[PDB]
């Protein structure tokens, strides 16, 4: 090995432990702010809603990052926390910190601790309800919060949860919509259980004083990027149809699917600029199809053919790599009946098979040596996968995430695995199940391991996962509980705490500090061009039609960097090529393809669609532009949607 | 206190016999085999998702002389690996059936099966043309006969114990065994099951796939429980499901008849036998607590048992526990009106519910809901409490009950205890402290427990006089981190099976503890004592009465350290006890307040006809509030007198067709 390097004296003199005692139930810890000191230690218990029992959560803070921790269980006395509920962070820089607990002797409603200087100073509000589910921040002012009632009543907050007020008494749902806007579905007569594809969906701009009804006959409602989506039971046949808002539910149109029936529906994730729709194949067979939509939502293409799915619960393995823009990764089905994982560098308009990881001299079967990257289908089917991908966006490229080859030893015990080009190429770095985080804006990537037996070692890497070393943090193991990362683009503090066995909790707080102690240089760092599947120099590095250059520490760095890894410089149009398309509406990509071919069952036959009650005709070369795509020059394939005569219904709603 | 110290550490020392099993992976499962035959399968399986190939070997050992030895016969599943959904289908007790239902580790056609009719000590290999989405169900009449779902939803039916497969039918959402061979089953024709659930078909097959009878339509679900058939229908407009039982596998149907309103609520069979059903009806706003009916002999006419019945919203489990070691015994959990949890008992059936009594040896004394027993079950479980186990009983080891319990602290509630009952539940002592697993062999002459934690373990718990005395005994001195007991089947048993790992690359071992040098000595009178079941009747003259039987049971004393070959069971013919109101459900319309001993009427009810729809024909109903339990033989006492009068007026009490 070439890694190179000492490291452990630089660690050893910035381990801070602290030991709690008698503590029961559940421990969390959490960091609260960029750059304060302050971590929260939060006891829990696992108690049902409507039963009132007789307890006391323990509260402890640290001011000086984790060296020393006070006893401040006093503040939230003759209270506890369910586990379910924890703690409400609020935004990362906004300083606001809810415990939400209910009386110990029990109380008519519950009480809150509502704290707005990063957890430093809290004062006690009692509610005038019992919260049935956490506090929701508004993403547009923290100071407005909502929560739902056990009585099922939609409370409102506009100064940050010392008043509250209730603006509706049958609420099923409530989510925060942009400006301050609530959505939510009521009902009458009946519970939220009985009358399933018959609520009715509200909005709300003014807190609670005005209301719209601006859906009936609701199944179930969600938002997503620019997009407000509605499951409508139209027919009494209980079959159900996505509807899609993008003016906040003043107007609506069905999704429009090429080859339409009897289908489920599911909105994998959503942006800006499109939507990730899976539908299930016809008999629930576990697998299904993705399509992808135009930046209206509406008109939707094939995508990727069997995308895998839990039966019971629908996840499946998508994956976002939030670390490189328009990638996107997922598990199918090969015809052999193999697991696969496919990655899309476009947004969806093509994908490819998950590159087979170098250095893995394997060569038994074709579909062995296959890398599978483990996300929620993994999860859903009880695989011993303790952790999605992760990725951020401030670390470029880096993803790591757990993957098995073709055998059943491998699907049962999975490796972590580390990609530094947003999922083109991996590389095994880490034997077994880990959890893992990422700080320092990739520069400290940690991991521990998962397993039965108590653990002392923090295996970490500084040069974005190419080099790992590991470091004896204790010499008495504990049973591993959680892993929290300060918060902060140049972060070095990582929090490891568990258990020995009563039980005695302990906390183990690592600073970096010492090791990034000298800054990296100009030969610390190696650029790099993002992948592009279309062959040549002239589009290396275009994403969506936008090249930029990418920084990377050169292997075996252990030095700070302190410049965004995305150049912060003129990015460049790249012209167009297939790979900035989308298959249009009523065609798809064969495997292994890069041009797009009409579905078969629907050649001879003219291609229309509902777009908001009127019918259209689409003439079409097979591609549409991908949304958010900003390529120039080059491929230009021509598409016409004329309007025809003939008025459908593309809304079930109202 | 409990014994003088006895010394048992060598008696044990000789009898534990330990083996080590070298390279292996997934989850290892190890089952005993058949009563007195010395046989154990230890099988690896792998949590591998149905629809997708994969290459691996399952492992598979057997022992044939009682766990002291281990052959690695993994040859025998060459090529093949077994999904821990699936595990092993070992058949009823004293058939010798084992079925290993494996997949190829290159995939196939179809799965393959290997079985053995002589308690696992031959198997052979049989290739399947399907592949089985669950295991394979054993017919309850003749074992030879079986039938399994195919990943493309076809039902395939085998009469000579899975050597050949015929498939009867070919769009079927899920199978069931009746009687005598009965197969009854939805179909659909409309695309999915998740589509036509509300449209789905009930067929009921004779034949094993010859002829079929379409015995409901529009069935949202079905299930089978003691002598009644049940469905769930989706009755047209709104969307309204109710259940419709039939004790004729299915040529007759009668909508569930209860006391209350229309509600567009939730119904829920909690359990039935022979004799009545348990059904849960949750209130209306799902608001997580509910109310228990109890049913007639049909089935059909239901009457209020217990009121503020807890359920988990999402998945509707419930505490309610079937006493198997004391007749007539329930155990279910409900919600006060301060809001906190009690563990309610019953001893007639469902007729009258009281209260869980204290332990006598508190561990104290709304401050008053404290020291209040709460015994955790599936309710428990499901809310993620720290319960590994469910209540335990066995109908051979009478009036013994094994369960986790928390008192009103959320301390006790997140480590619960382990409690003791040698009396079906009226009485209880805690035994143990922290949650445990737990076994029941010898019929109740020994009883294993084991810490559940995360630490690795090497202490067995036991108690040799029903749960009375505990000695702690290290079985190793190597700690390994949990993962299976097992008892030995048999009235008579003496050896528990205890396996796990080491060091999680897992080393996994296997010990097997044989208590019967422990045991050397046979119990005599002087060991025994008498008691009668608790009855809430006052007086002796129904002491010991259940559900109109009086029977004397025997008990070890404590610190009873011997052999017991008897029965528990004392008096060969059990004496005809006079009914009384322990005797008597409330009938439809009517209710026990919570302690009383008499039903009233409904509030809701008075001043209104008592009047239900039985099969068309609309009945009323004059009563003194009270009807027989059924299943309940007591003769002369109370007799209060109920009539049901046909109206001569129809009315829809089948939505099926
Ligand atoms: C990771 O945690 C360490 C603690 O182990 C943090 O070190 C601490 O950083 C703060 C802020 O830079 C230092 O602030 C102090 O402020 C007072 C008041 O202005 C001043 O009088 C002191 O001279 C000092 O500047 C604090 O001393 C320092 N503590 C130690 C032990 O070095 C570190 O900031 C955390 N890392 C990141 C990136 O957040
Ligand atoms: C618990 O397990 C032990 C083994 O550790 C069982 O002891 C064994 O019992 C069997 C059957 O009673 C004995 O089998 C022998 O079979 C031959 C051939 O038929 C026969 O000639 C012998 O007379 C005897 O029956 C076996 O020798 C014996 N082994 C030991 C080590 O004691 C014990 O039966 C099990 N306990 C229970 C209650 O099942
Ligand atoms: C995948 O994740 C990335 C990063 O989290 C998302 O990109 C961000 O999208 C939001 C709007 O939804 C923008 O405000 C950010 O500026 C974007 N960041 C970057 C780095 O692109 C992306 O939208 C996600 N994809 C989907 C389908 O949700
Ligand atoms: C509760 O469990 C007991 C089993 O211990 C069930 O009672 C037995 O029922 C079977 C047939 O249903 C009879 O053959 C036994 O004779 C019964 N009792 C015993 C052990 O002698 C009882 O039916 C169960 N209750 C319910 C509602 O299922
Ligand atoms: C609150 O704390 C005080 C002492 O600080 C204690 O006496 C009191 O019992 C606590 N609250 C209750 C009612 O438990
Ligand atoms: C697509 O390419 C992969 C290799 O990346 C190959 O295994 C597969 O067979 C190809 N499929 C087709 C239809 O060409
Ligand atoms: C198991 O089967 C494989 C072929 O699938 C064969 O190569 C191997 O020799 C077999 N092993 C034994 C011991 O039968
Ligand atoms: C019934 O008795 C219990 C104690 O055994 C008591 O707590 C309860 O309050 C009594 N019922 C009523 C209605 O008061
Ligand atoms: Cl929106
Ligand atoms: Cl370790």
């Amino acid at each position: 090995q070439d890694c190179g390097r000492d490291f452990i004296a630089k660690l050893t003199n910035n381990t801070h432990q602290h030991v709690f005692d008698d503590l029961s139930g559940s421990v969390s810890l959490s960091w609260v702010g960029d750059s304060t000191g302050v971590i929260l230690v939060l006891t829990t218990f696992q108690v049902p809603l409507v039963i009132v029992s007789f307890g006391q959560s323990k509260l402890y803070r640290s001011e000086d990052y984790g060296k020393n921790f006070k006893d401040i269980t006093n503040l939230i006395n003759n209270t506890f926390i369910r586990t379910e509920f924890g703690m409400a962070i609020g935004p990362e820089n906004s300083g606001k910190v809810i415990l939400t607990a209910e009386v110990s002797g029990g109380s008519r409603g519950g009480r809150v601790f509502r704290s707005s200087d990063f957890a430093k100073n809290f004062v006690q509000t009692d509610l005038p309800f019992h919260p049935l589910t956490q506090m929701m921040y508004s993403p547009q002012n923290s100071d407005y919060l909502l929560a739902l009632s056990t009585e099922n009543g939609l409370w409102v907050s506009k100064n940050f949860g010392e008043k509250w007020e209730e603006i509706h008494k049958a609420v099923c749902l409530a989510k925060w919509g942009p400006n301050n806007i609530i959505f939510f579905t009521t009902h009458v007569n009946g519970s939220c259980k009985a009358d399933l594809g018959a609520l009715e969906l509200w909005r709300t701009s003014d807190l609670g004083k005005t209301f719209k009804t601006i859906g009936v006959k609701i199944y179930s409602f969600g938002l997503g990027g620019r997009f407000l989506f509605a499951s409508v039971m139209a027919d009494k046949d209980t079959t159900r149809r996505i509807h899609v808002s993008t003016d906040q539910g003043d107007t609506w149109s069905m999704a429009q699917l090429p080859s339409v029936q009897e289908q489920f529906y599911s909105i994998l994730a959503a942006n800006e600029d499109m939507v990730f729709m899976h539908v299930d194949e016809p008999g629930d067979t576990g697998f299904g199809t993705i399509f992808t939509s135009d930046d209206r939502g509406i008109v939707y293409s094939k995508s990727l053919d069997r995308h895998l799915y839990t039966t019971t619960g629908g996840e499946t393995d998508f994956t976002n790599v939030t670390s490189l823009r328009g990638v996107y990764i997922t598990s199918t089905l090969s015809e052999d009946n193999s697991i696969q994982s496919m990655i899309t560098f476009d947004q969806g308009g093509r994908w490819e098979h998950l590159r087979k990881p170098e250095n893995s001299k394997c060569d038994k079967n074709k579909n062995e040596c296959s890398l599978h990257i483990h996300a929620s289908y993994s999860i859903s089917q009880k695989l011993n996968v303790p952790m999605a991908p992760l990725s951020e966006p401030n670390a470029v490229g880096i993803v790591i995430a757990h993957g098995s080859v073709g055998d059943a030893i491998s699907v049962m015990v999975p490796d972590v695995y580390i990609s530094d080009d947003g999922g083109y190429s991996w590389a095994k770095m880490l034997e077994g199940p880990h959890y893992y985080t990422i700080l320092d804006s990739g520069g400290i990537i940690v991991a521990i391991e998962h397993s039965n037996r108590p653990i002392n070692v923090i295996k970490f890497s500084t040069d974005e996962g190419q080099c790992w070393q590991s470091y004896v943090f204790t010499q008495e193991p504990i049973y591993f509980t959680g892993l929290a990362s300060e918060p902060g683009a140049r972060s070095m503090n990582i929090s490891i705490w568990g258990f020995t066995e009563t039980r005695q909790w302990v906390s183990y707080t690592v600073d970096f500090k010492d090791i990034l102690e000298r800054n990296c240089e100009e030969d610390d760092y190696t650029t790099w061009l993002a992948h592009s599947t279309d062959p040549g120099d002239y589009k290396d590095g275009c994403i969506l039609g936008y090249k930029e250059q990418f920084l990377r520490l050169r292997k075996s760095s252990v030095c700070q960097n302190g410049r965004d890894y995305v150049v912060a410089k003129q990015p460049s149009v790249c012209p167009c090529s297939l790979e900035d398309f989308l298959c249009d509406f009523g065609y798809f990509r064969p495997e292994n393809a890069s041009e797009c071919v009409e579905q078969p069952e629907l050649k001879g036959h003219e291609l229309e669609f509902c777009l908001y009650g009127k019918e259209e005709h689409l003439t079409t070369n097979g591609y549409r532009k991908i949304p958010g795509d900003k390529c120039q020059g080059g491929m230009n394939p021509a598409r016409e949607v004329k309007d025809l005569k003939k008025k459908c219904t593309s809304n079930f709603l109202n």
